[PDB]
């Protein structure tokens, strides 16, 4: 009858009501996590006097309250709820949203999996402050942190005797060109044999042995990136053993989701969905054609953090988001 409808429903409430220990739950599969995460008002906001529309209730619970008029001119609200494996206020720190997103991933590559962390949202929404650090504060950000786990695993004796070395890469996507960020903008080429795997030519891998190595190469990186979006952020991990990548850790900062590039972010942004999807279970750009590889393989997982401003009048870009992420996750 509305059987569509009625797993729609069961599909939220499922969400609803599972616990932390359900994406974080070895011995288990859950190749796909979505969660949000609301930034506070900022200076300016308040100043301008900017209504916080958001609320998080619950860990899963993210409402909007949408301020709209009745055809008469009354004002009401169309209080809107939407759920995630993750929903974080604007109190939570990129610690807390960092232990409940990229840090489930990261035992992914040590298993020999490829792992990818996005970062999606509007102009300002937060995604950079998330991913490279307070702003600048490279140690603060989800790079760093999840750096700081993975030497801390490759220490351990479970993973000792892989006798793996630990590389980075961070790189920007600009206009359907790739730009190495650790090797001063320099212009990649992207080729792509009959076999289909991608491989990007002149890519600059960098040995690091230590966190403070890692934090050198975020800082570098982030000095010459083309703060504010326009481009595709993406800073990898990469661990090798014996001429064989053993896995991979590729962390986004997306370009903001809300002159006609917006056509070659928005196509991406279209693929994106899609590859993700896939995963479970095009139209194809750069951003997807450089990470292709790490959404074929079966031993592969994703997690899409989606990022809100809180103002009033940022509303339609936050609805935008949120039915983003809604079709993300519609795929777990
Ligand atoms: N959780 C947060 N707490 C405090 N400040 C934040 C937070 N999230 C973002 N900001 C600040 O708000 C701005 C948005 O930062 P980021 O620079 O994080 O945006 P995007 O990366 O969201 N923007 P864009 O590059 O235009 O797509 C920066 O000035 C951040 O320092
Ligand atoms: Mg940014």
């Amino acid at each position: 009858p509305n059987w569509e409808f009625a797993r729609m429903i069961k599909e939220f409430r499922v969400t609803m009501e599972c616990s932390p220990l359900t994406v974080t739950d070895p011995i288990e599969e859950h190749r796909i996590c979505v969660c949000v995460r609301k930034r506070p008002l900022n200076k300016q906001e308040l100043a301008k006097k900017e209504i916080d529309v958001i609320s998080v209730p619950s860990k899963c619970l993210l409402l909007v309250h949408e301020p709209k008029l009745k055809v008469d001119l009354t004002k009401y609200l169309e209080n809107q709820a939407f759920c995630f494996d993750f929903a974080f206020d604007e109190t939570a720190s990129n610690e807390v949203v960092y232990r409940f997103t990229a840090r489930p991933l990261v035992q992914t590559i040590f298993e020999g999996g490829k792992a990818t962390c996005f970062a999606y949202g509007q102009t300002g929404s937060g995604k950079t402050h998330t991913m490279g650090g307070d702003l600048q504060n490279a140690s603060k950000g989800i790079y760093a942190m999840a750096s700081r786990d993975v030497f801390l695993l490759k220490n351990q004796p479970r993973y000792r005797n892989l006798n793996l070395e630990v590389y980075v890469t961070f790189f920007e996507i600009y206009n359907g060109k790739v730009f190495d960020l650790l090797n001063k903008k320099a212009k990649l080429r992207v080729l792509e044999d009959s076999r289909q795997q991608v491989q990007v030519v002149g890519l600059q891998e960098y040995l690091v042995t230590c966190a403070d190595d890692v934090i050198k190469m975020i800082n570098m990186g982030s000095a010459c990136r083309t703060n504010s979006s326009r481009s595709h952020a993406c800073f990898q991990i990469l661990l090798r053993t014996k001429g064989r990548l053993h896995g991979k850790f590729s962390l986004v900062d997306l370009a903001g989701n809300e002159r006609m590039e917006g056509a070659e972010i928005n196509k991406s942004l279209l693929a994106l969905k899609e590859c993700i999807r896939a995963l479970g279970q095009f139209r194809e750009s750069k951003l997807t054609q450089v990470l292709r590889d790490s959404f074929i393989g079966e031993n592969s997982r994703t997690c899409m953090i989606a990022m809100i401003s809180p103002g009033i009048s940022s509303c339609e870009y936050t609805l935008n988001t949120l039915r983003y992420a809604d079709r993300v996750k519609e795929l777990s």
